[PDB]
C-alpha cells in the first residue's frame, strides 16, 4: 500500500469523438484523494466538445500545447504549464498543433469538498 | 476569476539543494483547492533529499523519468506517468538521466482533509 504507479498508455480509456481519455474511476482510490482525475489527449488539429460543470478543474500539460478558450478569451498553455478553472465555467480545449499530439492531466473537484476540507485544517 | 494559468518557468523558486521547486502558496489560492501543489525539478544525476510526512502526494511526472525509491524498492516512473504515496512513506526522488532534467507536478493532502471531503458529498 506504500506507493502505485499509474500509466497513461496501459490504462483502460474511452473516446470522446476523437480525444482519448482516461479515467481514474478504473483504479479504485475511493476517497484515498480528495478530488477526481484524468488524463486525456487531443489529436493535432482537434478540440474538445465544449464543457461545463460545477467542479473547479485544475490541468497540467503533460505534452503539447493547449488553447483554451474560456468565455471570449483564449489562453496558451505550453508543455509544464497548468490552468484552473473556476466553477461552471465554459471552455474549449483545442490542440492547435499539426504534429504533437497535446496531452493533459485533469484534476477536479466540487467547491463544498475544497471548503469541507479547509476546515478541517482549522 | 473564470481561469488562471500557472508557468513552471516563472514562477517564484527556492531551491532545496540543487533541486528548483515551485511552491503554489505563491498563487493566493486560498480555500479553492482541497490539496497543496508544487513543481519541482531535479537536475541530471541528482536526488531529493529524503523525505516524509503526513500528507498523500500525488505526482505527476512532467518531463524525464523518475526513479522513486520508497522505503527499499526503487519504481521507475517515465514521462507523463502518475505515482502516488501513501502517508509516511519515506521517499527520494532520483533522476537518473545523464542529460535530461526531471520536472514532476505534485499535489498532497492530508488525510483528515480527503475525509472531510467525501463526507461533504454524503
Ligand atoms: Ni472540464
Ligand atoms: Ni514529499
Amino acid at each position: 500500500n506504500a506507493m502505485r504507479t499509474f500509466d497513461l498508455v496501459t490504462g483502460e480509456s474511452l473516446f470522446v469523438n476523437d480525444l482519448r481519455v482516461v479515467r481514474w474511476e478504473q483504479y479504485g482510490l475511493g476517497t484515498a484523494m480528495p478530488f477526481q482525475a484524468m488524463w486525456y489527449s487531443v489529436p493535432p488539429g482537434d478540440e474538445s466538445p465544449i464543457d461545463q460543470h460545477p467542479e473547479l478543474e485544475l490541468s497540467i500539460v503533460v505534452a503539447g500545447t493547449a488553447h483554451v478558450t474560456v468565455g471570449d478569451t483564449v489562453h496558451e498553455v505550453p508543455h509544464g504549464n497548468a490552468f484552473l478553472l473556476n466553477s461552471l465555467e465554459a471552455h474549449v480545449v483545442q490542440n492547435r498543433s499539426a504534429d504533437e499530439v497535446l496531452t493533459v492531466f485533469s484534476a477536479y473537484w466540487y467547491p463544498e469538498a475544497a471548503t469541507a476540507a479547509a476546515e478541517a485544517l482549522a
